[PDB]
C-alpha cells in the first residue's frame, strides 16, 4: 500500500523514533509499504517517521549505472547505531519531507554502522560517498533532525526565501 509522506514543517518530524523489538510480520508489512512508498515519490531513501511510524527504522536503495534501483540492492536499517565516523565532506542534499529544495549539508565522509535487518540479523556495515550521506540522512529522521536544520546561516534564509 501506498503511504502518506509527511512533510515540513509537521511537528511529526521532530518525534524521536523507538526501537523495533519485534521483528514479525507487521513489520514486515511496513517496510513493504515503506519500499512502495518510496519509489512512488522517486526517492532513495525513507525514515519510518516520514510515514508517521515513529520506529527506528529507514530503507535506502540507491540506483545503478543504468540510473535503475534494483530492489535486492534496497537496504532495510533496523535500530542502527554509528560505530565509527570519519572526516568531512558537503553534500548536495534533498528529502521527501522536504520537497523541490536541495541543498549543501556537511557529512562525514566515511561511516561505519551496526543494525539489525527484517530478520533481526545483526550487520556492520561501512559507507563512504552518496551511501554514507543517504545513512546519516536517515538516521538523523529518526532522531527528529531534518537536513534544513543543519544549513549554515547564509542557507536557512534561502531555504525561507525558497519558502
Ligand atoms: O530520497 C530522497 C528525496 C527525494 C525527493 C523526491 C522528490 C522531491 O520533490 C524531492 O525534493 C526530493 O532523499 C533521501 C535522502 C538523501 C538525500 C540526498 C542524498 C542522499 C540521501
Ligand atoms: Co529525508
Amino acid at each position: 500500500a501506498l503511504l502518506e509522506i509527511i512533510h515540513y514543517p509537521s511537528k511529526i518530524l521532530r518525534t524521536i523514533s523507538k526501537e523495533v523489538v519485534s521483528f514479525d510480520a507487521k513489520l514486515h508489512q511496513q517496510l513493504d509499504d515503506m519500499y512502495e512508498t518510496m519509489i512512488a515519490s522517486e526517492g532513495i531513501g525513507l525514515a519510518a517517521i516520514q510515514v508517521g511510524l515513529p520506529l527506528r527504522m529507514l530503507i535506502i536503495n540507491l540506483p545503478q549505472e543504468d540510473g535503475v534501483q534494483h530492489k535486492e540492492d534496497c537496504l532495510e536499517i533496523i535500530n542502527p547505531k554509528f560505530i565509527e565516523t570519519g572526516g568531512s565532506m558537503m553534500y548536495k542534499e534533498g528529502c521527501l519531507s522536504v520537497p523541490g529544495f536541495y541543498e549543501e549539508v556537511e557529512r562525514f565522509e566515511k561511516v561505519k554502522i551496526e543494525y539489525q535487518n527484517r530478520f533481526a540479523e545483526v550487520k556492520v556495515l561501512e559507507a563512504s560517498e552518496l551511501l554514507a550521506v543517504a545513512i546519516q540522512h536517515e538516521i538523523d529522521h529518526l532522531n527528529g533532525v531534518l537536513f534544513v536544520d543543519k544549513l549554515s546561516i547564509l542557507k536557512r534564509k534561502k531555504f525561507e526565501k525558497e519558502l
